[PDB]
């Protein structure tokens, strides 16, 4: 419908691979203007930090976009910013690898133009497939990680500590994985269709499943592509299905769902405009960008390629603003729609 309003893209090396989990939007050097950065990693190896600038001549040089390139030489699974190092509560970055968690901390404004050091590594004993994170316990001022196994162990780190191990119960595939502060619980979908919320107290303390009952279950009746908790005060539990989308109560109640009318390939529950509903992106295979106010349809752009994932934050001093990244690496920021009463063709 709309083209994209698009402002700045790159792509990311050659022939690169990525997929969700690989994009993250933070301010993770920490910065007191609070914008975002762009931190992607690759499935070959490469970490990259952006902060994008639109096109500007004239004035003679400009800083770099690319703040920090590196060469990890192991495949990024995925990248977060949280709260991960004790004793402080500046925002560091993990990066999960097939065998091992590295959290670095990436300084301000100092090739690359900020340094990142590693505070500390957890090397794995199981081959990892996704993590999530938060305030598990309720502990207040750290994030603590919790890293999915290939074959369904939950793995709890201690921010520099490891913590416990659990396995799944009716386990074949990984599924997404996310974390409810709101009911301190683990959500997943198995591949028998199931959302499945699980305790973290109750994980904690069934010392024998390192070798575990499920608080609630729901059937959606089809696999999960991702899930996303979010809250803009009442908690949500969206997922995001092969062939519907759903807004789920933390109890585990549908709240509502929407039969979508083309394949999804990814999504972002990313904010309120009006009390009781929420705005959320969904992106296609098809090229095309969706956003659903509730289960209504409120706008669409036609993408230059089919996004993996999709973020939205802070860049340019906007809020707002539109981040998407495809699997061969191609990255866009651009702005949402613009507002209907400034401007009509004739």
């Amino acid at each position: 419908l709309f083209k994209a309003r698009d402002w700045w893209s790159t792509i990311l090396g050659d022939k690169e691979e990525f997929d969700q989990g690989c994009l993250c939007l933070a301010n993770v050097d920490n910065s007191g203007n609070g914008q975002d950065k762009i931190i992607v990693g690759s499935f070959m190896g490469y970490l990259r930090i952006f902060s994008p600038h639109p096109a500007k001549t004239g004035d003679g040089a400009q800083a770099e976009d690319l703040l920090l390139e590196v060469d990890l030489r192991d495949p990024v699974l995925q990248v977060e910013v949280g709260k991960f190092v004790s004793g402080t509560e500046m925002l560091h970055l993990a990066v999960l690898h097939s065998r091992k968690l590295c959290v670095y901390s990436v300084s301000g404004t100092l090739g690359n133009q900020c340094q990142m050091k590693l505070m500390y590594e957890h090397n794995l004993q199981r081959t990892a497939c996704n993590m999530t994170y938060g305030s598990f316990g309720g502990v207040k001022g750290r994030d603590l990680i919790c890293i999915q196994s290939m074959d369904g162990m939950l793995m709890v780190f201690e921010q520099e500590s490891y913590a416990f191990g659990r396995f799944l119960p009716g386990f074949l595939l990984p599924g997404p994985l996310a974390y409810s502060s709101r009911t301190d619980s683990f959500l997943t979908v198995s591949s028998c269709q199931q959302v499945e919320s699980y305790k973290y107290q109750v994980l904690a303390f069934a010392t024998d499943a390192d070798k575990l009952v499920v608080d609630w279950t729901l059937n959606i009746g089809e696999q999960a592509l991702d899930i996303c908790i979010v809250s803009f005060s009442a908690s949500s539990v969206f997922v995001l299905g092969e062939r519907n989308f759903f807004c789920l109560k933390d109890n585990g109640q549908i709240r509502f769902m929407k039969k979508l009318d083309w394949s999804p390939s990814c999504f972002l529950p990313y904010c309120s405009v009006s009390e009781g509903t929420i705005n959320t992106l969904i992106g296609n295979h098809n090229n095309m960008l969706h956003i659903y106010q509730d289960v209504t349809l409120k706008w669409a752009t036609q993408l230059p390629h089919i996004p993996v994932a999709v973020r939205v934050g802070c860049l340019h001093d906007l809020k707002g603003v539109i981040v998407t990244l495809s699997d061969d690496g191609h990255l866009q920021c651009s702005y949402l729609g613009t507002d209907p009463s400034l401007f009509q063709a004739p």
